[PDB]
Order: structure tokens, then sequence, then C-alpha cells
């Protein structure tokens, strides 16, 4: 449930583009533009790696009730651009690489934490 909502919200298996075109299109599809989310990040990549952030073999615990990945995935955080409220929301792309913090409930991620992406 939340799990499928984070995925909905976070995960994106194989991009192809990741430039501004592809924010603004993934965005919408995954129902983010009402109101226009000020700021999105979404991981790439496989989904047995982010389902093992929750255990020892992928991830530390982290803050408060957080957990910090051991590995790196290839993410894309997505800007809106310009103070739409509404749509039409307009982002700017930035492509990255790097370990993600996630919340995780019954032994799947189900929060990420944007702060680590600016």
């Amino acid at each position: 449930s939340r799990y499928t909502h984070f995925l909905t919200q976070r995960y994106d298996a194989k991009p192809q583009g990741r430039d501004d075109r592809y924010c603004e299109s993934i965005m919408r599809r995954r129902g983010l533009t009402s109101p226009c989310k000020d700021i999105n990040t979404f991981i790439h990549g496989n989904k047995r790696s982010i389902k093992a952030i929750c255990e020892n073999k992928n991830g530390n615990p982290h803050r408060e009730n957080l957990r910090i990945s051991k590995s790196s995935f290839q993410v894309t955080t997505c800007k809106l651009h310009g103070g739409s409220p509404w749509p039409p929301c307009q982002y700017r792309a930035t492509a990255g690489f790097r370990n993600v913090v996630v919340a995780c409930e019954n032994g799947l991620p189900v929060h990420l934490d944007q702060s680590i992406f600016r």
C-alpha cells in the first residue's frame, strides 16, 4: 500500500533521457502535479536493491528512524521551475548517482528523504 505508493512517487526502473522533458512527463504520469510538487527525486535501477536497504545487506541506520543505503543508485531530481502552483508544471532535471535515505515499514521502503538532494 505505502510501498506501492513509494514506488509510484519515487521509483522509475529504466528511464531513458532524464532531461527536463522527462521530469515534466513523469511528474504528470505519477500524479505529482496537483498541486505542482516543488521537488521530487526518482530512484532508478533494480527494485530488490532498494528493498535491500531495509536489511543489513544494503543499509545503515541514519538520523531518527531512517536508513541510508550502502550502495549508490542512479537518481533524477525534478525541480519545479517558474512557480506554477497547478498544471502545467515545468521542471528542471538533475541526474546524479549516490546513496539514498529511506524509511522502512514491514521490510519495505515507504518514504524517501528529499533533503539529501538539495
